[PDB]
């Protein structure tokens, strides 16, 4: 199938390229602006982590982020699936910016800790891109952090000690009822200078982990932490 | 339980019949129009396969669709539960579409496809009835194609796919920020003759196995093919 | 972590209090009334019996229920989890009141049967408190019964056989597109005199329980019955 560009066990993430969308379809398609041609990325498990691994082949070709959409999702887990439709002229560059989606997912996942009882999220850039803007609502050009906690109340906690530990600016606080499709997460979103970002989504994550761990369990990511 | 009509394994779908419903619960209920005898069919799994098996229900019978809801469910795969409320005045007749309904489900999931990583869901009619126009936007008396893939993006391609195998009428296309429950899924439906609508869907299938097949597992129905 | 209060396997729920909750943050949580002391309750799966849990601890403090929430959850199941946040001045009336509904769940569970099919909940008080108002839109110092089934076309019968069975008050039914995150519960909730309302509450049990049983299992209950 020429569409497909590739597929990932992490996440159960497929990546695909429409080189020339039907007209008709396209018309019916939620998207912030119309292109001819559409990159697609579709998981199971995850938005976070495929909205920031967006962000880097956003950051990697010309193709703009023209959709993200919700599931309600992970496979019975507490989380979201994701949808990110990007659109752009040439579809060698959409397979570039899917691909590149694709080989960052080890990464953006390096900071998901699960267990049995719920899971943490957190993300970090020093520069947002327009993947993080249209889908988490981050500032393009600037620092961003997103705290999250499942089951949600760990998250309220989180995103206080977060904002706690330095001068960050906090731009939404997402939970249940409002911000997610009834999701089971509380998720804090900030911006402010990189190394302040920085600390606060790390003071989050270590309250986190002690309170999601208060049911037995040691929460482990599958990848190895790439904020430090 | 006199109100008890059936229960299958598929999809964990009952079927039972209110003859005269409390009219307090029923101005609590959200119908297209308020019969005192309901027919409710309520799943787990599937929302697609027990509304096109009402429709035979509804052309089998005097009963009305009234309601059609939409839990997300599926015990953690990424699609729909089903509610489906219909009714009439004749508590015989409300029975006996939900008897036709729970005896098309073995029908109805034949071209649904299963996987670890996610499912496609193929419909087919001639002549769409009213379940498949409450439900699903059919429009009724003519031929009507559902197309849909699991994660949704394999959804997105089946139906530029469709599309493009034959000139179809595209009726609607749902996904997860707009018009579900918040589920994993692309679902394109459409009308038209009822040959270009069965090429069209036959294609979508055809591109969404390939495509949910990358994942590692070959796609399986339970149940034999109808279309 | 100061902060946590207590954690249960029941429901995987979590009891947490911020002393004096960050302003900013404060500003971007939907509740009703701010206060600078919070009471946090969390949980996977369930959403009536912390609720109920919460209006016991409600009642042996000073706190206010001041936001309930609706994840979409159960672990794969068909219904809701629960966020609830309380609101108060004293940092230690608020880990009271998180104590007490902790303490409270092995009861507001006695209700809760569940099969591999489906589950039903019920919940009875003779006088609802805040967190079962502005959770469950009990009226406050009045008796309040909740009669839930899942599949959600379930608790349709069993809110119908409710009201058939003594002359009580119905507030609303929520079903999975209308009043629930498009869960597979059908939910009537009711008011009227005490006796009427456990009347109502038991016999929608047990059609709930017969119907429920149609799949092959027993529903049952991990603790026992308090209603």
């Amino acid at each position: 199938v020429p569409e497909f560009v590739g597929a990932s066990e992490i996440g159960d993430t497929i990546g695909m390229v429409i080189p020339r969308v039907d007209q008709q379809l396209l018309d019916k398609l939620h998207v912030t602006k119309q292109y001819k041609t559409l990159g697609i990325l579709s998981d199971r498990t995850g938005a976070g982590p495929q909205i920031m691994a967006m962000d880097e082949g956003i950051k990697a070709t010309n193709m703009e982020c023209i959709d993200v959409e919700w599931p309600r999702d992970t496979k019975g887990g507490g989380g979201h699936g994701c949808l990110i439709i990007i659109g752009g002229d040439d579809p060698a560059d959409a397979r570039q910016a899917i691909r590149v989606a694709l080989d960052n997912l080890h990464r953006t996942f390096g900071d998901v800790y699960n267990a049995k009882a719920g899971h943490l999220e957190l993300q970090f850039t020093a520069r947002a891109a327009g993947a993080a803007h249209l889908g988490l609502g981050a500032v393009e050009g600037k620092a961003f952090g997103l705290i999250c906690g499942c089951p949600s109340g760990i998250g309220v906690v989180m995103g206080d000690k977060a904002l706690k530990t330095a001068g960050v600016e906090p731009l939404n606080f997402t939970s249940p009822s409002h911000g997610t499709s009834f999701s089971n997460e509380g998720c804090l979103t900030i911006t402010g200078d990189s190394g302040a970002v920085r600390q606060a989504v790390m003071a989050g994550r270590e309250v986190g982990l002690k309170l999601l761990s208060q049911f037995g369990e040691e929460p482990v990511n599958d990848f190895p932490s790439y904020i430090k």
